[PDB]
């Protein structure tokens, strides 16, 4: 019959042996596996998403994205095992590259090098510049996001809240309130941004890089509006032009309601990090939004020459305009179109 992990029933079937559990989510649950036809140790995640209309947004959107994406610095799908009919399917089975660790465990632990410090850095980059030139933002950049094998090896996952890029419709209101994890969100999400720029991406990089110099987050914000109170606190108090580009005035008045409090140096924050690292550090965590660092320029550094190679960093070939809009979608259609999107996997194809 099927085979069972911590209860739960886990068919990955005939070319999935030696099931090994790791964890759990809201609708997930992870375990190693032996790949006998490919003789590797690989990852699955077993979802059951289908019961919330959007916990399948979420899922139609990585399987798509995953799926057209091919980049050694973004994690691929090996594999999807699903019933063989719509009606059979409760749940979806994702084959990825087996992954020993991720950022977020390694930072809880590990002290990182300088040299390893602009490794990751690096390879983070270089898959979003992928990410970046398909139109895609993956507004989720935070260490749990990315993974790393045992030859630090680093792949960026979860383009569950992902969108096909939208600059031109990015404005709302002030407090607009917001899906991606706190502690990584840009200061405009909290004034005048609904997230549709790709510089919502390299603020959240940017908080990346601060907390791999020191294994702690930059800004840990408790509470929604305290993450704007964390930037502030060490960006120190917009300037005039800064403010002069919010229009929305619930956002600029409470800007100027808050007493001047002076830019904290970046050299105190983290005083045996390289000099060049601040300085990038400087440019990914500006407030403006329109004036902080594209991924392509943070690549040309001077912090990653050692690394910096544009004919050695891909672009995607298929970008989309297809932002699919998937959340005009009722329970049904979600799952007929995971359906058809796994197709290519089945037996029989």
């Amino acid at each position: 019959g099927p085979e069972m992990v911590r209860g739960q029933v886990f068919d990955v079937g005939p070319r999935y042996t030696n099931l090994s559990y790791i964890g759990e989510g809201a609708y997930c649950m992870v375990c190693s596996a032996y790949d006998n036809v490919n003789k590797v140790r690989v990852a699955i995640k077993k979802i059951s998403p289908f019961e919330h209309q959007t916990y399948c947004q979420r899922t139609l959107r990585e399987i798509k994205i995953l799926l057209r994406f091919r980049h050694e610095n973004i994690i691929g799908i090996n594999d999807i095992i699903r019933a063989p009919t719509i009606e059979q399917m409760k749940d979806v089975y994702i084959v990825q590259d087996l992954m020993e660790t991720d950022l977020y465990k390694l930072l809880k632990t590990q002290h990182l090098s300088n040299d390893h410090i602009c490794y990751f850095l690096y390879q983070i980059l270089r898959g979003l510049k992928y990410i970046h030139s398909a139109n895609v933002l993956h507004r989720d950049l935070k260490p749990s996001n990315l993974l790393l094998n045992t030859t630090c090896d680093l792949k960026i996952c979860d383009f569950g809240l992902a969108r096909v890029a939208d600059p031109d419709h990015d404005h709302t209101g002030f407090l607009t309130e917001y899906v991606a994890t706190r502690w990584y969100r840009a200061p405009e999400i909290m004034l005048n941004s609904k997230g549709y720029t790709k510089s919502i991406d390299i603020w959240s990089v940017g908080c990346i890089l601060a907390e791999m110099l020191s294994n702690r987050p930059i800004f840990p914000g408790k509470h929604y509006l305290d993450q704007l109170n964390h930037i502030l606190g060490i960006l120190g108090s917009p300037s005039q032009e800064d403010l002069n580009c919010i229009i929305n005035l619930k956002a600029r008045n409470y800007l100027l309601s808050l007493p001047h409090k002076n830019k904290v140096p970046w050299n105190r924050l983290f005083p045996n990090a390289d000099s060049k690292a601040l300085d990038l550090l400087d440019k990914m965590l500006t407030f403006n939004p329109h004036k902080r660092i594209e991924v392509e320029q943070a690549l040309a550094h001077p912090y990653l020459e050692q690394y910096y190679d544009p004919s050695d960093e891909p672009i995607a070939e298929a970008p989309f305009k297809f932002d699919m809009e998937l959340d005009d979608l009722p329970k049904e259609k979600l799952k007929e179109l995971i359906f058809e999107e796994t197709a290519r996997f089945q037996p029989g194809y």
